[PDB]
């Protein structure tokens, strides 16, 4: 068995080909996915995985310069928002319209379907460089 | 949005194609998948999501006519063992040693990964049907 | 087995795949399938099964937040026409010509052939979100 | 469009292809399709399209030399076994046990999946030739 | 057997997929086949068979409402484009110049390549409707 | 365009491959083509292109060292039997019953499908060498 | 084994699909082929086969209609390009500059690649029609 | 990028499916690749990398249960023979002759190839758990 | 460009994945390829390329250890008989007869076939080891 | 065994196609690959192999007209930016910002991934012609 990094098989097999500025998703159950964009879903049940469970499993297996989000987040999702803002604290976190958000995902390596059944509960995380 | 059935995409489409005595696999994190057997990995850390979470929702989303399992879970694992015992109580469930337990898994429509890190944690479901 | 949603294998994954504002077409026996578009016939002789059947059993498994038809139908096909209005009176239904409607359709998951002879008998669902 | 023949497209492209005695199997909701073999679904929900149904236009649409279907049928769905041995009242009836049934599935071309929710109304129809 | 519709496999498969307003041309031994078009070849030596004897067999197994033929077919191929006229003569008949024909033959679904060795002998069948 | 050799485009493919003792199949319109062997349909209509027209065109076009033949065919179809007792002279000709026959088929690189409707109507051309 | 046509498996297939101004390159060993366009190495070592070896038996077995040249090679390969002159004397020859002339080749059928090194030894050959 | 694990992302994706008694196979240039192993070649030149530096890496990275080596390794290529011996010095060392050594490799999950320019230069790594 | 090496891309490719045992055939033109054996036709017209010098440079660019040969060629086909023993006079010749030949070239990597015009012209080449 | 050449099998097929201009990557651990480019990666861990080390090897078995890289590279990777100059001396060296750099990569045949952990440490090395 594989000693380090993530324990997914899938998703080590997308981290493992990221390079500088490479992007994934991290998408609640009701995000859209774009086609040619490949679909790793998660899910369970309603609420199993959580978008922030998730999304901590992928900030330390990652290395992420960048975080982008839905404004509507903010006003719709004040848990999952603020959640962002704690850790990702070092990363420049920008936030757009919904509508802009989802052409951004059309340039994914992939997404990630999470169980989360909340508003804008979706995310973008750009990979940064460890040199 | 899919409104009834399980959430998982992935998982809807296998339980999608069973027939009468088709047979999926919940494993825990260290079983070897079959060459030619589909793998469907959910696990995301140490036991997240658990073998039992996994068998539940399962349970509850497929007609189960038969469950198997390995002998040495008994022994190795009782907290699982039982709650086999108690979820698929009206069930019939076999008992097999571990060898001969992967040897039937060639035959799986799939194998489901978990984040289960406990010995024997793995049972075959062999779906019934509506009628 | 499969214990909840719909019945039929293919039409099940392409529900399980589905995120907002994705889109399905339930299609009279003439209407042409753009290149690319995945095409699941459920035709068996005319009028089996009816359009009126199949978007009947597509309403109750699937999230629909609009339906957009042809404008044509309210003219050749009154009798469907009203059926739609009718079963889906709590969405936003929208006309378009028919050269527009089939233009829509290339951006649809897939296309579901029913044996209904009738003119127009075709409309577009577009996935709701369940939360 | 095509005039004549069976509306299917599916089955257009499978009935095209068979030679004498090819085999081409009509099955219940719940039989298992080995792997390897094509399946075409045509179930919208239980009982449409019922097992009588796909057989009769198969019948009209395909030379078939002889049937075969489990013993078990004339047990537990003697409706549907009076059906079969009047629809083709002029050929060759075998009733083999539902076990060695499934085992001839195995070499067919295709099965037909309806939305028949009784016991054992499945059968194979083996192709004749037209001259 | 298949017993009724035409006789060809391949050409059985095209027509089961035809919705209206498709469409599929035949063609000389010498038409260029645009790339990403099936090509059907159903020559077995020059003249043979014809493209009389092939239009005539299509005609009698599809819904054709128009017919496409490039203009230099009057001049250079007179008994041909005769009967086309007559074969035809409920159907529209439009004439392009053969540079026109040629572009339009990228929206074919299929070319059926037939042993004819006169000039110009091609024309695009667009599929009418069964109701 | 290709200057010398057989026209059809899809044989051409097969007949440059052949190597000393391979074997292709012409079949009447009825028989069956084993699972893995290539299937090239020139049939337009019922006796078009007959076994006869089509086996004399490969009979020139390719070196043929052998035929194998079912032995039903001298009784069941007399004519067509005398044609190939003419057309292969020099070429020794065997028979096998029709049972053996198709079991050799298996080992053909090709089908050919004429629109023969004779029974028996079919043979194995073994290539032979050019040196 | 096949009697007519060239020898080559590869180029015997190429031949058997060309169409009417369909276009094939042969080249030297270093012309670069664009992306999707079919490559057929038939080099051994510098010199063999002979970009001459391989223009004569395709003009032998092809029905040229046009030839295409680079310029640069009547200033750099006075030899080549003299054959070239004499082996084509009853076709078109268009001479355009070397950066032309390759952008051209993105629209060919197929590369063929020879062991000539000399300068600009590369060639477009456009298929004309038997009639 | 990601954070954790070994550094090459094809390895990365087979470490990644690992499950308990899986095998690797690092070998030297020289061994040869059964049909249908995933084959890692990471030479660039003679010595580099060399056996020993790839074993390490990889026994960082991964659970080794067990290792297999040919016998002759220990008479032509004691230097590396030895090597392997301390790495592992935990774990169970078996030999076997080099013939059965390469019966085994058919069964591995890829071959990683090094620049090892020495004899017998090859092991197995049977994959452990970690519970 | 490659400076060092085999010139043929097919080839390079072929022998860049070689293991020491791996085997490679050269053919003539009549030699029959087995299904699954990738091949790489480099004839151009009859005796060219000729068998001797597509043996030359293999034996150049390959480090043979073992060459194997059909025993009618010593009789039947002298002068390349000859010219084999004289090729290859350190590497092990194993003559067996050309039934059981044919049958040691299912296992081979590839057939290079070349324009050889003469009987029994074929031989194994079996790779070495560089170190 | 492959006697001359460079060692990897994955890049001996890559310079195999080489032809005039075009062009390959030699990459950091951080660079990304553009969707639609082969990456070979070979890597085992942090610096190992060397840029300076594949581009060594690179360099010696590829005849290069042209080398590209990012003007960034001069000041914040002094070392490798002198080994650069001082190995393709001979060859034209052009600089361009990074992020045009990246652009360039689209349209390279390959991408080689190194183990160099240094910013800036890329280059795109374009194919020259041998005569
Ligand atoms: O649900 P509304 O607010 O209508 O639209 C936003 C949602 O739709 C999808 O893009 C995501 O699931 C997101 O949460
Ligand atoms: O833990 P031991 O008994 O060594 O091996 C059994 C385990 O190995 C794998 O098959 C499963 O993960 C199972 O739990
Ligand atoms: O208006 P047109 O396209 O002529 O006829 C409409 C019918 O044609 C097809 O699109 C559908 O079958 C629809 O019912
Ligand atoms: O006899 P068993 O296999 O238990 O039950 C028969 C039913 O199981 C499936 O094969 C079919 O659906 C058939 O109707
Ligand atoms: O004969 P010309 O006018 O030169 O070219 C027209 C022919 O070329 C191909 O498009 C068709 O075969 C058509 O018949
Ligand atoms: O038609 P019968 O004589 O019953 O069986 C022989 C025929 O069945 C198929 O193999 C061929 O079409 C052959 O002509
Ligand atoms: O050799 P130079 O003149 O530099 O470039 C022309 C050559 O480059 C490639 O296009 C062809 O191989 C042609 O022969
Ligand atoms: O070198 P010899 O001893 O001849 O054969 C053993 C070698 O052959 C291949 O199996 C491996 O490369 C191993 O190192
Ligand atoms: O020519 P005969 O002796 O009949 O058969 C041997 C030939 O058949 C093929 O295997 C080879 O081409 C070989 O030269
Ligand atoms: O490290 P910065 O300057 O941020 O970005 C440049 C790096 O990102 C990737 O393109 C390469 O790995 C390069 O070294
Ligand atoms: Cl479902
Ligand atoms: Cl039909
Ligand atoms: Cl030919
Ligand atoms: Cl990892």
């Amino acid at each position: 068995m594989k000693k380090h990094g993530i324990l997914n098989s899938h998703l080590a097999k997308i981290l493992a080909d990221l390079g500088h500025t490479d992007k994934i998703v991290i998408a609640d159950a009701g995000l859209p996915v774009p086609d040619g964009v490949l679909k790793i879903d998660l899910s369970l049940k309603p609420g199993l995985p959580a978008f922030q469970d998730t999304a901590a499993v992928l900030a330390e297996e990652m290395a992420v310069e960048k975080v982008i989000a839905a404004a509507e987040i903010k006003a719709s999702n004040q848990e999952n928002a603020k959640f962002l803002e704690n850790l990702f604290s070092e990363q420049e976190i920008e936030y757009l319209s919904h509508e802009e958000f989802k052409l951004l995902t059309k340039d994914a390596k992939a997404v990630i379907r999470t169980g989360e059944f909340t508003p804008y509960a979706n995310c973008i995380l750009q990979a940064g460089v460890l040199f």
